[PDB]
């Protein structure tokens, strides 16, 4: 046989490169996944991830309450946090024993897989009673925020898209919903009559995940990296795997 | 009057038979329900049922965490099970006090009503972090598993469809989503422009149920039988009611 | 060892101790107890008996 | 064939009678069990049974503490009962919040299987610090109490032997050990050199049982009767099964 890495007959090498390229491209076909992650960062350094993985389109919607830190199996001042919520839903509406709940997210990162079309991304960032813009009557139910998404890049390849906003102020109390649509450069509408019942099924087949990690380190080591997910850390460092035409 | 059960003028008899047949056929009309059940069997003999009942199409999607046994109002080692989850999401990722959680499902049965079209059934059996096939990039978001569904039969009639798989191994840690579409032998697409907003409404009108029963016996006696639901028990015994052209 | 003594006991943790008393009553006699479970996870799933090589195998009794 | 119950060719009848007789006689062979039960009766009506079943000989030995009522999974005033014990071991030796512990046995019944030789029965009824007769120096380690054992009889057959004594007085605080030897009318000593290592093994193979029942009724219905054990109840009623030469 030819010697490795010196000719076009390194079929092992060509197969490796094809294998990587097929994975990148399959994801971006209409048969592939689109995925979104919402990261809520808490003052204790822990991070709630909510992830959803579906075909065609994908999104996540969470109440203000559901974005609040919840420590499984530990104390959470649960009565006092009920009172906190009443005071967030309406000024002076509760009887809490604290000015600022440490369970409130300090920041939010939204990440989409590279199979999303950035121009289809939509966010509904509502207030604490789930109203997008002060009052329902004058609320557009979403904003198209794709232009604010930064490319997460590794080896020159787009491994994902990130939108990050901090909630460092007392009045940054939010409900949040975000959505995007899987890339489709064809003129085959996946939601046309031919395939629309398959999209309705995708609503039911979408797989969801949530967990609270103790630190950004733990998230990078045990959630992002093992699953070849994209991420952007607090120091602006990109994580992900470059696959297109690479060994 | 004629004597009962000796002539075609037993209108009570004809009405009984029609009543049963109308029920069977109504269910399979486009106006009828389609229903899915997911049964998770635990090592203590208890069973979580999740059921959903909707028009047009129906499905259920659950995280690994949500499929785990939860004993309402009792102790559940809740802190230790948080640690268990961390070690299931990533090898050696947690600090649990046990090798195998008894809260993990030992098996799963999926049952569909006989109004489903078996060829439209789709399952997303993901790993514990909700990825259908090792990595998102190479994951088809579902498998069409209809061919593995056995007919649940009573008196020669198909009363339902069952797919059962055990999870007897340590590495059988899953998230799970399943979907099917109501029979439609017509060329009227329920998702065509004429009726598609009604299908979107069906998403909101779908009625859901979950409960943990203490034993398969309790499930058969108080869930399956009273509601005329189909079921297949551990001894391969079929439950359901035969209605088509029967008194 | 008694049936009770072979049952899993987690030192220093919760063991559903009242419910397992009821479990035992239902194991000693069918329908003899009021337990909140069909099968106790504290029951052994298997048993291995090992003897040192200094045993005479023909004297073993169970 | 001959008609049932009218001739010596009712082999089913002869086999039934033999089956019963073989069971009675096997028990009394040197290959059979000998068994002892100690019942401690508490003021709340509950009963602790300790049973042991062995070949050749059998016995039970329990501390004063171990004979005290213990309610599994409930409160037992455990600290106060530690103090109670100190005051029972020595007058005014503790700091208990009660004059008389309801956990102390009100009575004791000792029952032996009919395979015992009544003349080999021995009891060590000690005081609360486990001394048979006031002081060790003058204590015979046992009394032969066989003459006080009443025959428990059913259908004319001895189904067992019972010795009962109440402990209705404040000073009736006891430790207790009892022993008996399996009938042996032969001149083959089971403890002779030929078979003595088998008797040492019987020490290890003896099967033990203890449980607290809530009432004498529960004991009769769920312990005595199902296992064909002998018993004598508070109204002097005999329980057991007559087997010798009976259908
Ligand atoms: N392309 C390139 N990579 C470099 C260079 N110097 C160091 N590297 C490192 O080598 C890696 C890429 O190496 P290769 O994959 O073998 O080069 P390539 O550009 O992909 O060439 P092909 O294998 O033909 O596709 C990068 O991740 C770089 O960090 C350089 O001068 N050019
Ligand atoms: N069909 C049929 N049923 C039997 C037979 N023997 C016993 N059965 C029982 O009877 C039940 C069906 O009885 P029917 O409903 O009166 O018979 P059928 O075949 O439905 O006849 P129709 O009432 O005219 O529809 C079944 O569930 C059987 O368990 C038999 O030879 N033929
Ligand atoms: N022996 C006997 N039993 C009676 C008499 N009257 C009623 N019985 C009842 O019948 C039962 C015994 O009946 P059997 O076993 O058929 O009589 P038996 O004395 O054992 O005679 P065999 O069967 O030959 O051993 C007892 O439990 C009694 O309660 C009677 O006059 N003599
Ligand atoms: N030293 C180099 N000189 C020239 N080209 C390089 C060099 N290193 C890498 N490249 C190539 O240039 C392209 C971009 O790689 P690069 O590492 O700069 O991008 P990145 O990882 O997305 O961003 P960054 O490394 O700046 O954080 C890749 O094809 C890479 O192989
Ligand atoms: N003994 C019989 N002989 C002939 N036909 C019967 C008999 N019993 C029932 N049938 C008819 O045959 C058809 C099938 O009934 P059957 O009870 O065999 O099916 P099932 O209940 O779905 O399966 P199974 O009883 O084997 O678990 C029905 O129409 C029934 O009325
Ligand atoms: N009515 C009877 N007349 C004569 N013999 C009887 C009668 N009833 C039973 N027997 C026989 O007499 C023997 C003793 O039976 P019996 O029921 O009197 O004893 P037990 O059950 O040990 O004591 P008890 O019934 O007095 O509590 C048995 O062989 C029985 O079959
Ligand atoms: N604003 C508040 C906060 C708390 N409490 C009382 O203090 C108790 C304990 O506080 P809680 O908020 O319940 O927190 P923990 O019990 O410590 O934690 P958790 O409930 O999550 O286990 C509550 O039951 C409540 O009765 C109160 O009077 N009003
Ligand atoms: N791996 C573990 C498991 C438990 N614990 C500690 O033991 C306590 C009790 O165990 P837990 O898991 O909370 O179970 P329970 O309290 O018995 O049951 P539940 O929480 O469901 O009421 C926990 O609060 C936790 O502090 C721990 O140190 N680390
Ligand atoms: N069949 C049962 C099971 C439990 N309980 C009640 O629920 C309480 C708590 O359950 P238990 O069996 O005692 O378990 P834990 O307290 O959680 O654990 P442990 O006793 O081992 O500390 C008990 O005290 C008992 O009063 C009951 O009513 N009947
Ligand atoms: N003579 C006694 C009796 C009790 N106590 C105190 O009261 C508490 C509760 O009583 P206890 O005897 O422990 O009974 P319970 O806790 O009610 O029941 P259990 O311990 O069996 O669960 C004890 O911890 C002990 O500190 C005491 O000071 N001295
Ligand atoms: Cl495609
Ligand atoms: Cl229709
Ligand atoms: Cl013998
Ligand atoms: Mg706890
Ligand atoms: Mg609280
Ligand atoms: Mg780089
Ligand atoms: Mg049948
Ligand atoms: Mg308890
Ligand atoms: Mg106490
Ligand atoms: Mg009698």
């Amino acid at each position: 046989a030819d010697v490795a890495g010196t000719s076009n007959r390194d079929f092992r090498g060509r197969e490796q490169r094809l294998f990587n390229s097929e994975q990148y491209n399959y994801n971006s076909s209409l048969n592939g996944e689109v995925s979104v992650w919402v990261y809520a960062y808490y003052s204790d350094g822990s991070v709630l991830v909510i992830n959803k993985n579906s075909q065609y389109k994908v999104g996540i919607s969470e109440t203000f309450k559901a974005l609040k830190e919840y420590r499984k199996g530990q104390h959470n001042d649960s009565y006092d946090e009920y009172e906190v919520n009443q005071s967030i839903y309406y000024p002076n509406g509760g009887d809490a024993r604290k000015f600022h709940s440490n369970a409130k997210p300090r920041a939010i990162q939204i990440i989409f897989s590279p199979s999303v079309n950035v121009r289809t991304i939509k966010m509904a960032k509502g207030n604490a009673v789930s109203v997008p813009d002060e009052y329902l009557q004058r609320s557009h139910p979403w904003e198209a925020t794709g232009i604010k998404y930064r490319k997460i890049k590794r080896d020159g390849e787009i491994v994902g898209y990130s939108h990050y906003f901090e909630l460092p102020h007392e009045y940054n109390s939010i409900s949040l919903a975000v959505s995007g649509v899987h890339k489709n450069p064809s003129s085959y509408n996946v939601g046309s009559a031919h395939n629309v019942m398959d999209v309705f099924q995708s609503c039911d087949l979408a797989l969801r995940f949530c967990n609270r990690y103790w630190a950004e380190l733990e998230l990078v080591n045990h959630y992002i990296s093992p699953n070849a997910y994209p991420y952007l850390d607090i120091n602006n460092h990109s994580y992900g795997v470059a696959l297109s035409n690479r060994q």
